[PDB]
């Protein structure tokens, strides 16, 4: 019932290995590539392409995403124990929750740049899309998680419990879900304390604030789907 110091160790070495098992990029050649910004030429490139090319170079780059998150998913201990309802009302709910937090490994503070296709560009490289307020709000949403400094052990076990979450409405196991959540919060709370970051906690974005930008997320990209699907 009350996990040992070893178990509680054991699961922070399981999770930070799950997602770096499960991570395009590394954090550090996101980190060092800063420096290299798209040139006025590129941009204006990418401005002139249809709405329909950037979709597609947008939702490839979202379907790579989440297959990866749903890898992660899997690997967290209990998760595929879960009925099969619950493991679907998790993933449909956290999955591109998930996306939108690991969003923020690619993002820059200092000048308000996304990794994209190879360097660094601002929300005005996706003008074609003219999806300008929803972009906007994730680059604002990213902005705030970067101010947190993750470290990539950090992200994986907040993630983890961004996924395992007991408060989803749909579940009929909610017992196990909260099991599995106590665990893991048990291991981000133990990992915070040896390094001394437990104030972070105070500085995570409230849960309906990720809820409420995925929502307008997947609206919009339902509509694109809906108009030119991938
Ligand atoms: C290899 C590799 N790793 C990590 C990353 C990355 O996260 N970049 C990244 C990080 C942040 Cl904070 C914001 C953005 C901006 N884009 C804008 C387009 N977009 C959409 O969904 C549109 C589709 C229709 C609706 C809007 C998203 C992909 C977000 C990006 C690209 C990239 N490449």
């Amino acid at each position: 019932p009350y996990a040992s110091l070893t178990e509680i160790e054991h699961l922070v070495q399981s999770v930070c290995k799950s997602y770096r098992e499960t991570c395009q990029l590394r954090l550090e050649d996101l980190l060092r590539q800063r420096s290299n910004i798209f040139s006025r030429e590129e941009v204006t490139g990418y401005q002139r392409k249809s709405m329909w090319e950037m979709w597609e170079r947008c939702a490839h780059h979202l379907t790579e995403a989440i297959q990866y998150v749903v890898e992660f998913a899997k690997r967290l201990s209990g998760f595929m124990e879960l009925c099969q309802n619950d493991q679907i009302v998790l993933l449909k709910a956290g999955a591109m929750e998930v996306v939108l937090v690991r969003m923020c490994r690619a993002y820059n503070a200092d000048n308000r740049t996304v990794f994209f296709e190879g360097k660094y560009g601002g929300m005005e490289l996706f003008r074609a899309l003219g999806c300008s307020e929803l972009i906007s709000s994730i680059f604002d949403f990213s902005h705030s998680l970067s101010a947190l400094h993750f470290s990539e052990d950090e992200i994986a076990l907040y993630t983890a419990l961004v996924l395992i979450n007991a408060h989803r409405p749909g579940l009929q196991e909610k017992r196990k879900v909260e099991q599995l959540q106590y665990n893991l919060e048990l291991a981000f709370h133990h990992h915070l304390s040896k390094t001394h970051r437990q104030s972070i906690l105070a500085k995570l974005p409230p849960k309906g604030k990720l809820r409420s930008l995925c929502s307008q997320h997947v609206e919009r990209l339902q509509i694109f789907q809906h108009l030119h699907p991938i």
